[PDB]
């Protein structure tokens, strides 16, 4: 997989970013994770600002495309994200703020990286594992 260069225009869910992707704006849907939705779950408003401060706040914004299909049946683009070379889908489940979602279509390169954070919240017990 290889990253591409993007730019925030905005954050809208725990799971959900509009970012300036190749010239366009684009909806990006953050892949396999669940966080609670806010549109109100509990910890739904704590993982959307978790995520639009991880954004706002970096310097680079990068996007990586996995191997399985790019988009879904919204048009959002399915993407591991990347705020100053960190993976937001990654820190969200290790903060206990998303659950690992089922692997869709073929799109599972960083299924067990994410596992592993997971099993890790669970264990301290974080947020959502309260």
């Amino acid at each position: 997989l290889h990253k591409e260069p993007a730019t925030l225009i905005k954050a809208i869910d725990g799971d959900t970013v509009k970012l300036m992707y190749k010239g366009q704006p684009m909806t990006f849907r953050l892949l396999l994770v669940d966080t609670p939705e806010t549109k109100v779950e509990k910890y739904g408003p704590e993982a959307s600002a978790f995520t639009k401060k991880m954004n706002e706040n970096a310097k680079k914004i990068e996007v990586e495309f996995d191997k399985g299909q790019r988009t879904d049946k919204y048009g959002r683009g399915l993407a591991y994200i990347y705020a100053d070379g960190k993976m937001v889908n990654e820190a969200l489940v290790r903060q206990g703020l998303a659950k690992v979602a089922y692997v869709y279509k073929g799109n599972n390169t960083h299924e067990q990286l994410l596992r592993k954070a997971e099993a890790q919240a669970k264990k301290e017990k974080l947020n959502i594992w309260s």
